[PDB]
């Protein structure tokens, strides 16, 4: 059959201030954002949630969180947003203040993707984050218990 | 200070076409449901590419994969529907047809939470789904592998 003509996004993915509300309560961290710069143009509940320090969409990333240069972040998203080779991370530990009670380490899972505009120029990446430091702090915990259970 | 004023979702989420675009890409299947008949209100790449049996947007979920009336899925989802109290599962194994393939086994991570419009009541329910088949499966040959080795 012939190419499908151009995706009927209210079809295809669902009316587009519908597709905000449910984006907005999805129960994991996203993050999208846009241009060189990587300025936040998307985020839900659960991003301000965990990471209460951003007011508006609009800045840089890296203006939120400049420790993270130190860290390799920025140099990924650069790599993914030039080449559109996509990145993940496990338990990946990063340093910087997400609230506002101080610098602390984090542990993070994440996919991060290029974004594409209609003649194939990629125009920003977006995120799924899932902050897993509780659960890793479980797990070493755990490990601690049996440790020295095992050792008496 | 005083309360706050309604959300500027412009603002605060980001522009809903945007933000529809970002959905469409995130790297994780999402989903909206509307609904007391979870009707698919919003899905995304991901979603489409696991699952490409959904055509527009709009029909109950139970429509789609009948089979699981029989595993407690659609019991669920009125739960967080009706009493606004969310839900998750770990590796919850699950029998239906997927992709046009047939009725297979399938394993997923899950949360779900309820939506609530403005006057408070709940209109629908959204997820994350994280398909782990492959990963359990993974787990399963990588024992059987220390099983085998361990008995010989
Ligand atoms: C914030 C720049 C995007 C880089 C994405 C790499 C994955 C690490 C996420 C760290 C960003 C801040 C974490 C936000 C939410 C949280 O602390 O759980
Ligand atoms: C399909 C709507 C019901 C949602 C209820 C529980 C979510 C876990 C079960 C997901 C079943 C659909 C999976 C589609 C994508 C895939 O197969 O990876």
């Amino acid at each position: 059959g012939a190419m499908a003509a151009e995706m009927d996004w209210d079809k295809t993915v669902g009316a587009a201030e519908d597709v905000r509300r449910i984006f907005e309560h999805i129960p994991a961290i996203l993050v999208g954002l846009e241009g060189p710069d990587h300025r936040f143009v998307a985020v839900n509940a659960a991003y301000r949630g965990f990471s209460p320090l951003l007011d508006t969409v609009g800045q840089p990333a890296r203006e939120v969180y400049p420790e993270l240069e130190g860290q390799q972040i920025y140099e990924m998203l650069d790599r993914v947003y030039q080449t559109g080779e996509p990145q993940s991370g496990s338990e990946w530990r990063l340093q910087t203040d997400y609230d506002g009670s101080g610098v602390e380490e984090r542990y993070f899972d994440f996919v991060v993707t290029p974004r594409r505009r209609a003649d194939g120029s990629i125009e920003g990446v977006q995120l799924i984050v899932d902050d897993v430091t509780s659960r890793v702090r479980a797990r070493q915990a755990a490990e601690a218990r049996v440790e020295e259970l095992s050792e008496r």
